[PDB]
């Protein structure tokens, strides 16, 4: 109900389907993508591309009336083990802006194809809020350490010019672009997918947060801030942070 | 008889003199830059310029009417062992293609000079193969991971101006280029080069493979597609890769 | 009595005041760091910026005339754990050549926006020397591995054109920018910021070195090849390299 899915020729396109909030992420849709990419190969598809409808790719997270939102941190990683266990090759078609939890998912795709208009995120310094290791490690092998510092620390926004430019971006092009890409890979031989992309999945990235990282997660997520950045947005205003 | 040294000034030059192969290396081919590459500086020298001969570096491997052909695998691990244990920089002069094996000797290069028409490639995906770890790692430390995500799991070509781009060439440039280069490095204290050589080296890139990595690579190297690559050239038509 | 401080708005600005010397860093001045990022944030601060006077940012380490240059490292070590801890975002305004110790101060810091005729350089390799791992691992992260064995084995000059390409400068700009953009980032989620910087800088370039690692730097340094890089240096020629 909050997806698309249509086969051509060996190439699955997944269309994230909830463009009435810029398909930010939420318990249901997390849930199909997750059904859709196990059951992709099913199927006699070998390659999968994912793409957004409308104008964003995914914007991030939106749980408002979400009735399972307190499963959704669990069902979000199990999206991201879906992916990363998944023996086909995922092409994104990165339609539109790709921010934060959309951010990750962009990075969890196996290439991308990136519209233009493109441009990456990581809004977190404005909400006060932390990530997880991978996206960090992630998120620096694709741009290089020293953007990632910039994204990181002062929510730089990655143009699509410059995801080129870093490798974030493979190409910049359209679905159509990425569909045909696609179905270049589909003719290639599985296995040797399958082993570079479980090894390039494997270049350390996956990590568990060390101690240290956890604390400052814990302190950074139940933190005043956290509700002063909310309530700031809310109400088109600059947020006064306290640092607590 | 299978490649030619010479020596000017505190310069080595390695030449691979098979270009009727393009340069596709062998048992006895490797055997014999082993041996020029240990032989180094016994003798004066402090800096190797490793080139091919014609219009290739090196275009993989051959084999092909190799009376010693199993202990292969063996003799270019030795090399690989040889260029990280030389207390000497390789500058490689990169001067045409480096696919495959090629690519690996490539970048087990302590530097490159790449000329205007070289090409890099692992088209291992195109092949129904898999790599050992190190290519991978150093690949992606060289090119960037994104980028080493296409030329693994579609077999993308790094072309000359994009080696340039993302460092895998430091400079684009003849053999010339590449010897005034070395000279230079040549007057420069031994001591400090072999000290940023073996750290430069052990940035993890030298990996043991995980179960996993074994596991994906041995059923790829084992399997039937492999058969059908070649088969299929042999037959001048697409391949249909079966994933097994 | 070495360094000016200055805070406007909430950014601290931190000048390096040695320019007759290129602010090249003496055991006074490196105290002074010290204290001055450690006493950072007593302080209404919420981010600083670290800058030098005149034409260079650092032009390296000092240690003429110090009566007491074996306590020299540790001091160096000292400002870097100081920068390392320090839960305010330091962007560094490298508005000059930052030349050795100069380079290590400079990535030291969080972000870094470059004046445009500066330059990055480990010149080590001139000098018979060697450098800690992480001085290696933070280097490649910032230029890539590739560049990073061109400016480690033969002391390659990283242009400002090609820091602003490869992450090692987050901008081209003045000081007053680099202000400009403190001030931003010191409107931002204190926490957030803390979290992501431990993160960052836990990638692994904060490494201990290797059993090997140690005998060479050791080897190097206790080279009779680092009294001659400095006779020929004062001598006004070029040195004459033994490898010992
Ligand atoms: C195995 C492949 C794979 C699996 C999961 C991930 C990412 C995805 C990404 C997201 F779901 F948000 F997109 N994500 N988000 C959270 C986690 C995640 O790993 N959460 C567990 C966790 C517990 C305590 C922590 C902590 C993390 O960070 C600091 O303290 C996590 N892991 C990335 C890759
Ligand atoms: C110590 C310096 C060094 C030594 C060797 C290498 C690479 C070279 C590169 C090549 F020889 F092909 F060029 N290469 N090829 C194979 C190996 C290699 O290390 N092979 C052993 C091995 C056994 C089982 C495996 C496996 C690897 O991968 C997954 O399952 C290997 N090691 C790279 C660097
Ligand atoms: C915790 C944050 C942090 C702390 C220190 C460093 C770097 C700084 C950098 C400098 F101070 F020069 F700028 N630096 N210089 C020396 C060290 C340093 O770590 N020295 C200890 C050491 C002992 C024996 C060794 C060895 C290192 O390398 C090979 O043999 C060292 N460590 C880098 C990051």
């Amino acid at each position: 109900h909050m997806i698309g899915i249509t086969q051509a020729e060996a190439v699955l396109t997944i269309e994230l389907q909830r463009p009435e909030r810029r398909n930010a992420l939420n318990s249901q849709l997390v849930e199909e993508l997750t059904q859709a990419i196990r059951k992709a190969g099913d199927g006699s598809a070998r390659a999968i591309v994912l793409t957004g409808q409308g104008t964003a790719f995914c914007a991030g997270a939106d749980l408002s009336g979400d009735a399972f939102a307190a499963d959704y941190p669990d069902r979000l990683i199990e999206l991201h083990k879906a992916m990363d266990a998944s023996p086909m090759p995922v092409v994104g078609a990165i339609n539109g802006p790709a921010i934060g939890a959309g951010l990750q998912l962009a990075m969890q795709c196996d290439l991308r194809v990136v519209a233009p208009d493109a441009f990456f995120q990581f809004p977190t310094s404005k909400y006060g809020l932390a990530l997880d290791n991978w996206s960090i490690r992630r998120l620096s092998s694709l741009v290089g350490h020293g953007r990632a510092r910039a994204m990181l620390l002062s929510a730089e926004k990655l143009t699509a010019e410059i995801a080129l430019h870093t490798g974030m971006a493979n190409r910049i092009g359209t679905l159509a672009d990425a569909q045909a890409w696609a179905a270049e890979i589909a003719r290639l031989a599985p296995l040797a997918i399958q082993h570079a992309k479980r090894v390039l999945n494997d270049d350390g990235a996956i990590e568990e947060a060390w101690p240290a990282h956890k604390e400052l997660f814990d302190k950074a997520w139940g933190s005043q801030d956290v509700i002063e950045a909310q309530v700031a947005r809310m109400e088109k205003r600059p947020p006064k942070f306290q640092g607590a």
